């Protein structure tokens, strides 16, 4: 239940963009590795930059709900979905300020008391048929 | 554009409830097969009887939402997306009263100005999966 | 153990069009309620036809694979996937030709050894995207 | 339809395992933001240990069918269906040796003839279900 909780916690920052304690249950080593081209690096900074550019792209009415979380060992599984409006560009794609919903998998790795590896898995195949099926720009994203 | 309409007065009655005028825009052969199970059978009365169903299990709170819209001929394709709450019996289950939203797509034939073919689709196996994975209980579906 | 053993063999029979011991597994009063439309009405022959459709629809190799099965009291719970070729007419349109997989979700009730009450749960809007989303004919499917 | 050409040409080398010309049709600064957590950085031996990997990890038999590509620009998207086996490491998960299938989506920009931006969006999440909700070992991915 204590791992289960972390991963609350981490679910929470994401609905109210809430970064002031993240030292608290982010691993100094936290690293998900989908952040990188955002130039989103590693520890509780990358993961308040990333709680940040969610709501930036999915909207300050973001929400994460949970179906349900499972643990293994050190590691614990969120079911999740989130519900959004495309708002900020996303892959180099304009907002198209449709809403959306789609479920989530993340994969969580906890090491002493905090967030260490953290991999998701949204559903981007349904969440770009919601959106009406985008393109990006010319600018694109690199 | 005269179908697409037909089509969206359809979806506003699931999104407001409103039954009173079905017989304008709902063919008097109307059949939807898979309202049979519920009693639910032919014309604008059937229609009347599923919106009613369809707020019933899935409260007064959901919205049918608008992705897109296509048509060939006489047929039209609805790419929508259902938010709802599970606060009615289902298929045997009790309300879990959790959230849920999934893509559904409707395909329906237009008969001299009126919905006379109806099939859904809807996202059964991830609605199953938000409502965490229910179960009939003894008394079952039928 | 019994119970899955059960739902193996309905399983089996699709895989193989194998229905001459149908009687041996399902109750005489089985229903599945999707089958209606085709005229397939209930028991064993119901059962029977229904094989016969699926895999006239979606072609002698069509497989049934699975992922898991789960029981709770006198239901159980299939979670399969199907791998099948379009090639029969499908809620009035004609054979696309197209190879297509998506996940299924069965569950059923057994009563006295034998299964009485099915639903089923296809992947519908995956299949008819891969289907390279089809159109029913003039003819339709009524 | 050149283009379209180009993203077959790439659909067939994941198909085939032939990395021998990927010269030809790979862009110099090709990159793939995904495949950086496996060390495989630009160019068109990114491209091939990309096709070696998804190989190793999917098996020999795996199969990208194509259900349809579309374009608008120098971009061009891929709507595909992987049919593949688990036989290699996936994110720290041991090989489970299940089938399975799963829609994906491929986002391409077109520069001068050559694939260079290149973004692929697994249907992951089914892919996991197909795959029994399997778990990292305690080696995990990192
Ligand atoms: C609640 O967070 C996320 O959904 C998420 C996170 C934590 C980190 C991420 O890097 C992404 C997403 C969500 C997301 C995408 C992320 O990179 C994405 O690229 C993405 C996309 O490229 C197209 C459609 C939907 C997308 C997403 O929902
Ligand atoms: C907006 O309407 C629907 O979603 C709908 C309609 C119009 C008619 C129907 O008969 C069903 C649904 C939705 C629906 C189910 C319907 O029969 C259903 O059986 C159903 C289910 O059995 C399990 C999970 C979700 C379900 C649904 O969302
Ligand atoms: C393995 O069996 C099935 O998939 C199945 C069964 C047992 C009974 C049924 O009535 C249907 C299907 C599958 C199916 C459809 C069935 O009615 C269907 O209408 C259907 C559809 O209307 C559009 C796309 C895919 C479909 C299916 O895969
Ligand atoms: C045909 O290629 C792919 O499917 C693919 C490619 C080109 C590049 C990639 O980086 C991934 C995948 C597929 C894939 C995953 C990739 O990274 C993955 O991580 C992945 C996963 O982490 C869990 C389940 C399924 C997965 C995949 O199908």
């Amino acid at each position: 239940s204590r791992q289960t909780e972390i991963v609350r916690r981490m679910v929470s920052a994401f609905n109210t963009g809430r970064t002031d304690d993240v030292d608290e249950y982010i691993h100094p080593d936290y690293l998900n590795p989908a952040t990188l081209e955002h130039g989103i690096h590693t520890g509780p900074k990358a993961f308040a930059q990333l709680v940040g550019w969610v709501r930036a792209t999915f909207s300050e009415e973001a929400r994460l709900e949970e179906v349900r979380i499972e643990e293994r060992g050190p590691w614990v599984k969120a079911y999740l979905v989130l519900y959004g409006r495309h708002v900020g560009r996303l892959v180099g794609m304009p907002p198209t300020d449709r809403r959306f919903s789609g479920e989530q998998v993340h994969l969580m790795r906890i090491v002493d008391g905090k967030i260490r590896d953290h991999r998701d898995w949204p559903d981007f195949q349904g969440t770009l048929r919601q959106l009406g099926d985008p393109w990006p720009d010319d600018e694109g994203w690199r």
